[PDB]
């Protein structure tokens, strides 16, 4: 009916969203090294902070913090159809709420990461111009992942089912993307947003 909502969300942060259920089994979360206790001095409470590469030590640099998750026995729950373990990777400052080893159900947020016009308007639109910072898509289909850190600027991966696997593609750190290297990805599919 009129005036009912339909659709409620948070823009603040995105979250990270179990896709089977299950329990939580942290992964290279090592404090110290990947993860932080950050507190909240004006509400007290206290939240597992994922740490960036770069405000790593050398070894939490090549460690992937992840959230596994297993069954009761402790074996790996694939996802449903895609058949490839669900282990979420967390990225750097992502907040993580969940306990270790707590039931958890499929859809569950594990994670949460912080978030012209007139004439020159037509004039730009008819010469074709390249805006500041371009939306970056998928060139080809398939599994997606990373690569390379820090090697002047980052890379990535794709791989294709049946296609070229040694393609890649480079993408600055610098800028806050929202590629899912355990999701695939479309070639009609959006990158970085603008």
């Amino acid at each position: 009916a009129g005036g009912e909502t339909v659709a409620n969300w948070d823009p603040h942060t995105m979250p990270v969203i179990t896709e089977v259920s299950g329990f939580v089994r942290f992964t290279d979360m090592i404090d110290g090294q990947t993860i932080t206790r950050q507190t909240d001095e004006l509400t007290g409470l206290s939240s597992l902070v994922v740490l960036d590469s770069a405000e790593r030590t050398a070894g939490g640099k090549d460690l992937r913090p992840a959230l596994k998750i297993v069954d009761a026995q402790g074996n790996d729950v694939l996802i449903p159809g895609t058949d490839m373990p669900a282990q979420y990777f967390l990225p750097g400052k992502a907040i993580v709420q969940l306990e270790d080893g707590v039931q958890i159900s499929s859809g569950d947020t594990l994670a949460r990461i912080p978030q012209t016009g007139g004439l020159p308007r037509v004039a730009d639109l008819f010469e074709a111009r390249r805006p500041k910072e371009p939306a970056i898509l998928a060139e080809i289909s398939g599994i997606v992942s990373f690569g390379k850190e820090t090697k002047g600027k980052r890379r990535l991966v794709i791989t294709p089912v049946d296609g070229s696997d040694p393609y890649e593609e480079m993408i600055p750190k610098w800028r806050q993307l929202n590629v899912f290297e355990g999701e695939r990805v479309e070639r009609g599919d959006v990158i970085s947003d603008g």
